[PDB]
């Protein structure tokens, strides 16, 4: 496969029980991957895998509202591996974004945006091939 940037439409916005799976290799050297759950021009989301901040792998995420980034949010568990293939699986839960990688839970990110229904498109940018993108209910 898919042209990234991709887009993935979520129709009707997310609620609680919705999964969506990413499948992807990422590149050899990458520098940085992004997904961005976006409520209209707002990232409700922002979850940015970066390879070589100051010579760190960090997974940072965070929300803009209005043009303007918040609070980051960073994690130092980084399961990317350049040049490899991997699983993001993101389940929404009540609460949070939940994230698990190659099947291994990575993160939860707390509701920050509350109108879940309005967060009604996925892109997905960065240093990836992307294989696919979809969304199931569990
Ligand atoms: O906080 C999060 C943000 O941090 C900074 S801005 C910042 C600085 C200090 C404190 C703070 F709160 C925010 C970044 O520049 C922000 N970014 C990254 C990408 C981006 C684009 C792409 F096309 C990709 F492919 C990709 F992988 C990433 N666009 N924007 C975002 O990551």
């Amino acid at each position: 496969p898919l042209i990234v940037p991709y887009n993935l439409p979520l129709p009707g916005g997310v609620v609680p029980r919705m999964l969506i799976t990413i499948l992807g290799t990422v590149k050899p050297n990458a520098n940085r991957i992004a997904l961005d759950f976006q409520r209209g021009n707002d990232v409700a989301f922002h979850f940015n895998p970066r390879f070589n901040e100051n010579n760190r792998r960090v997974i940072v995420c965070n929300t803009k509202l209005d043009n303007n980034w918040g609070r980051e949010e960073r994690q130092s568990v980084f399961p990317f591996e350049s040049g490899k293939p991997f699983k993001i699986q993101v389940l929404v839960e009540p609460d949070h974004f939940k994230v698990a990688v190659n099947d291994a839970h990575l993160l939860q990110y707390n509701h920050r945006v509350k109108k879940l229904n309005e967060i009604s498109k996925l892109g997905i940018s960065g240093d990836i091939d992307l294989t696919s993108a979809s969304y199931t209910m569990i």
